Protein backbone atom coordinates (compact mmCIF):
# COMPACT_ATOMS: atom_id res chain seq x y z
CA UNK A 1 0.00 0.00 0.00
CA UNK A 2 1.08 3.94 -0.58
CA UNK A 3 0.87 6.49 1.77
CA UNK A 4 1.03 9.68 0.58
CA UNK A 5 2.77 11.98 3.65
CA UNK A 6 1.63 15.25 3.04
CA UNK A 7 3.13 18.47 5.03
CA UNK A 8 0.69 21.44 4.56
CA UNK A 9 2.12 23.07 7.65
CA UNK A 10 3.89 26.53 7.51
CA UNK A 11 7.00 24.85 9.60
CA UNK A 12 8.85 21.65 8.64
CA UNK A 13 7.77 18.08 10.38
CA UNK A 14 9.96 15.01 10.04
CA UNK A 15 7.53 12.33 9.25
CA UNK A 16 7.65 8.82 11.07
CA UNK A 17 6.11 5.59 9.90
CA UNK A 18 6.79 2.49 12.32
CA UNK A 19 4.40 -0.62 13.47
CA UNK A 20 6.06 -0.42 16.90
CA UNK A 21 8.78 -3.51 16.17
CA UNK A 22 9.68 -2.48 12.64
CA UNK A 23 10.45 1.05 10.51
CA UNK A 24 7.54 1.29 8.10
CA UNK A 25 9.40 1.73 4.62
CA UNK A 26 12.36 4.11 5.74
CA UNK A 27 9.80 4.74 8.83
CA UNK A 28 11.15 8.19 8.67
CA UNK A 29 12.14 11.30 6.94
CA UNK A 30 12.27 15.87 6.73
CA UNK A 31 9.34 17.47 4.94
CA UNK A 32 9.45 20.78 4.61
CA UNK A 33 6.35 23.25 4.22
CA UNK A 34 4.86 21.67 1.12
CA UNK A 35 6.72 18.86 0.84
CA UNK A 36 5.55 14.90 0.16
CA UNK A 37 6.83 11.87 0.94
CA UNK A 38 5.02 8.45 -0.31
CA UNK A 39 6.51 5.47 1.73
CA UNK A 40 4.92 1.79 0.90
CA UNK A 41 3.81 -0.37 3.69
CA UNK A 42 3.49 -4.00 3.68
CA UNK A 43 0.18 -5.67 2.70
CA UNK A 44 -1.22 -7.10 6.23
CA UNK A 45 0.67 -4.39 8.02
CA UNK A 46 -0.87 -4.73 11.81
CA UNK A 47 -1.23 -1.63 13.95
CA UNK A 48 0.84 0.32 11.86
CA UNK A 49 1.15 4.05 12.37
CA UNK A 50 2.36 7.39 10.96
CA UNK A 51 3.24 10.59 12.75
CA UNK A 52 4.87 14.21 13.08
CA UNK A 53 7.65 15.03 14.78
CA UNK A 54 8.58 18.82 15.23
CA UNK A 55 11.84 20.54 16.34
CA UNK A 56 14.09 17.82 15.53
CA UNK A 57 18.08 17.73 15.35
CA UNK A 58 19.92 15.19 12.96
CA UNK A 59 23.39 14.61 12.83
CA UNK A 60 24.88 13.05 9.57
CA UNK A 61 24.33 9.54 11.21
CA UNK A 62 20.85 10.35 11.80
CA UNK A 63 20.88 10.65 15.34
CA UNK A 64 19.60 13.67 17.48
CA UNK A 65 16.51 14.36 19.62
CA UNK A 66 12.88 16.27 18.30
CA UNK A 67 10.63 18.44 21.09
CA UNK A 68 7.82 16.43 19.79
CA UNK A 69 7.44 12.43 18.32
CA UNK A 70 11.04 11.51 19.25
CA UNK A 71 11.27 7.87 18.38
CA UNK A 72 14.58 6.88 20.31
CA UNK A 73 16.55 9.77 18.86
CA UNK A 74 16.63 8.01 14.90
CA UNK A 75 15.83 9.75 12.12
CA UNK A 76 14.70 6.92 10.25
CA UNK A 77 12.21 5.33 13.14
CA UNK A 78 11.74 1.92 13.86
CA UNK A 79 9.57 2.09 16.92
CA UNK A 80 6.69 4.61 18.24
CA UNK A 81 7.33 8.17 19.48
CA UNK A 82 7.77 10.16 22.92
CA UNK A 83 3.93 11.89 23.31
CA UNK A 84 2.54 14.14 22.45
CA UNK A 85 1.75 12.63 18.80
CA UNK A 86 -1.11 13.07 16.83
CA UNK A 87 -1.40 8.97 15.57
CA UNK A 88 -2.77 7.95 12.02
CA UNK A 89 -3.52 4.31 12.94
CA UNK A 90 -4.20 1.76 10.76
CA UNK A 91 -4.48 -2.31 9.79
CA UNK A 92 -4.35 -3.06 6.08
CA UNK A 93 -5.57 -6.52 4.81
CA UNK A 94 -7.26 -7.78 8.43
CA UNK A 95 -9.77 -10.29 7.01
CA UNK A 96 -10.58 -8.85 3.62
CA UNK A 97 -10.52 -4.96 4.55
CA UNK A 98 -8.50 -2.26 6.18
CA UNK A 99 -9.11 -0.34 9.27
CA UNK A 100 -7.99 3.65 10.05
CA UNK A 101 -8.29 5.86 12.40
CA UNK A 102 -6.70 8.75 13.95
CA UNK A 103 -6.14 8.67 17.71
CA UNK A 104 -5.42 11.63 20.78
CA UNK A 105 -4.91 8.73 23.20
CA UNK A 106 -0.94 9.39 23.04
CA UNK A 107 -1.68 13.24 22.89
CA UNK A 108 -1.57 15.82 20.09
CA UNK A 109 1.23 17.67 18.60
CA UNK A 110 0.57 18.43 14.86
CA UNK A 111 -3.03 18.67 12.98
CA UNK A 112 -3.75 15.89 10.43
CA UNK A 113 -6.33 14.53 7.74
CA UNK A 114 -6.27 10.69 7.31
CA UNK A 115 -8.07 10.16 4.20
CA UNK A 116 -8.28 6.84 1.42
CA UNK A 117 -6.79 8.19 -2.01
CA UNK A 118 -8.49 5.00 -3.59
CA UNK A 119 -12.49 4.57 -3.69
CA UNK A 120 -14.67 3.04 -1.12
CA UNK A 121 -14.96 4.80 2.30
CA UNK A 122 -14.22 8.42 4.26
CA UNK A 123 -11.17 9.80 5.46
CA UNK A 124 -10.89 11.19 9.27
CA UNK A 125 -9.57 14.52 10.80
CA UNK A 126 -8.32 16.10 13.49
CA UNK A 127 -7.34 19.47 12.82
CA UNK A 128 -8.51 21.81 15.24
CA UNK A 129 -6.19 24.02 17.52
CA UNK A 130 -5.62 21.39 20.31
CA UNK A 131 -2.21 22.97 21.20
CA UNK A 132 -3.32 26.37 21.30
CA UNK A 133 -6.62 25.81 23.59
CA UNK A 134 -4.68 22.67 25.81
CA UNK A 135 -5.69 22.54 29.52
CA UNK A 136 -2.72 23.90 31.63
CA UNK A 137 -2.32 20.59 33.45
CA UNK A 138 -1.65 19.13 29.83
CA UNK A 139 0.51 20.97 27.87
CA UNK A 140 3.89 19.97 26.92
CA UNK A 141 6.47 22.87 27.22
CA UNK A 142 8.50 21.36 24.33
CA UNK A 143 5.23 21.77 22.02
CA UNK A 144 2.11 19.46 22.02
CA UNK A 145 -0.72 18.76 24.67
CA UNK A 146 -0.30 15.60 26.46
CA UNK A 147 -2.62 12.77 27.08
CA UNK A 148 -3.66 12.48 30.88
CA UNK A 149 -2.28 8.89 31.14
CA UNK A 150 1.16 10.45 30.50
CA UNK A 151 0.95 12.98 32.39
CA UNK A 152 -0.82 11.55 35.90
CA UNK A 153 -0.24 7.84 35.05
CA UNK A 154 -3.48 6.30 36.77
CA UNK A 155 -5.48 3.29 36.18
CA UNK A 156 -8.34 5.48 34.95
CA UNK A 157 -6.48 7.71 32.41
CA UNK A 158 -4.63 4.91 31.21
CA UNK A 159 -7.41 2.40 31.38
CA UNK A 160 -5.18 -0.13 33.25
CA UNK A 161 -7.47 -2.46 34.08
CA UNK A 162 -10.03 -2.19 30.95
CA UNK A 163 -12.40 -0.61 32.67
CA UNK A 164 -11.98 3.27 32.57
CA UNK A 165 -14.58 6.01 31.90
CA UNK A 166 -14.43 9.28 30.02
CA UNK A 167 -12.58 12.01 32.08
CA UNK A 168 -12.50 15.74 31.89
CA UNK A 169 -9.21 15.46 30.00
CA UNK A 170 -10.71 13.35 27.54
CA UNK A 171 -13.63 15.18 26.81
CA UNK A 172 -11.30 18.28 25.84
CA UNK A 173 -9.44 16.03 22.98
CA UNK A 174 -13.31 14.71 22.16
CA UNK A 175 -14.98 18.44 22.12
CA UNK A 176 -12.04 19.18 19.95
CA UNK A 177 -11.52 16.45 17.81
CA UNK A 178 -15.22 14.12 17.71
CA UNK A 179 -13.56 12.02 14.87
CA UNK A 180 -10.43 10.63 16.69
CA UNK A 181 -9.98 8.41 19.57
CA UNK A 182 -9.37 10.74 22.98
CA UNK A 183 -9.65 7.85 25.50
CA UNK A 184 -8.65 4.24 25.33
CA UNK A 185 -12.71 2.93 25.16
CA UNK A 186 -13.62 5.67 23.11
CA UNK A 187 -16.75 5.13 21.52
CA UNK A 188 -14.55 3.81 18.08
CA UNK A 189 -14.06 6.36 14.98
CA UNK A 190 -12.60 3.54 13.38
CA UNK A 191 -13.39 3.59 9.43
CA UNK A 192 -13.04 0.51 7.15
CA UNK A 193 -12.00 0.34 3.89
CA UNK A 194 -11.70 -1.91 1.16
CA UNK A 195 -9.03 -4.50 1.64
CA UNK A 196 -5.11 -2.57 -0.32
CA UNK A 197 -6.89 0.75 0.03
CA UNK A 198 -4.03 3.39 -0.61
CA UNK A 199 -3.87 6.88 1.59
CA UNK A 200 -2.57 9.98 1.86
CA UNK A 201 -1.90 11.66 5.51
CA UNK A 202 -2.09 15.47 5.51
CA UNK A 203 -0.25 17.54 8.24
CA UNK A 204 -1.95 20.54 8.91
CA UNK A 205 -4.53 20.26 6.07
CA UNK A 206 -6.60 23.65 7.45
CA UNK A 207 -3.39 25.49 7.00
O1 LIG B 1 13.05 2.99 25.29
C1 LIG B 1 12.11 3.53 25.90
O2 LIG B 1 11.33 4.39 25.44
C2 LIG B 1 11.83 3.08 27.29
C3 LIG B 1 12.67 2.18 27.90
C4 LIG B 1 12.38 1.76 29.18
C5 LIG B 1 11.25 2.24 29.82
C6 LIG B 1 10.43 3.14 29.16
C7 LIG B 1 9.18 3.70 29.75
O3 LIG B 1 8.76 3.24 30.82
O4 LIG B 1 8.60 4.58 29.06
N1 LIG B 1 10.73 3.54 27.91
O1 LIG C 1 7.74 1.07 25.27
C1 LIG C 1 8.05 2.26 25.47
O2 LIG C 1 8.33 2.77 26.57
C2 LIG C 1 8.17 3.16 24.29
C3 LIG C 1 7.82 2.69 23.04
C4 LIG C 1 7.96 3.53 21.96
C5 LIG C 1 8.45 4.81 22.14
C6 LIG C 1 8.79 5.23 23.42
C7 LIG C 1 9.36 6.58 23.72
O3 LIG C 1 9.67 7.32 22.78
O4 LIG C 1 9.52 6.84 24.94
N1 LIG C 1 8.66 4.40 24.46
O1 LIG D 1 11.59 8.12 29.31
C1 LIG D 1 10.74 7.56 28.60
O2 LIG D 1 10.98 6.53 27.94
C2 LIG D 1 9.34 8.10 28.47
C3 LIG D 1 8.93 9.30 29.05
C4 LIG D 1 7.62 9.70 28.86
C5 LIG D 1 6.73 8.93 28.13
C6 LIG D 1 7.18 7.73 27.59
C7 LIG D 1 6.32 6.81 26.78
O3 LIG D 1 5.15 7.11 26.47
O4 LIG D 1 6.84 5.73 26.44
N1 LIG D 1 8.47 7.36 27.77
EU1 LIG E 1 9.26 5.22 26.74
Amino acid sequence: ATFEIVNRCSYTVWAAASKGDAALDAGGRQLNSGESWTINVEPGTNGGKIWARTDCYFDDSGSGICKTGDCGGLLRCKRFGRPPTTLAEFSLNQYGKDYIDISNIKGFNVPMDFSPTTRGCRGVRCAADIVGQCPAKLKAPGGGCNDACTVFQTSEYCCTTGKCGPTEYSRFFKRLCPDAFSYVLDKPTTVTCPGSSNYRVTFCPTA
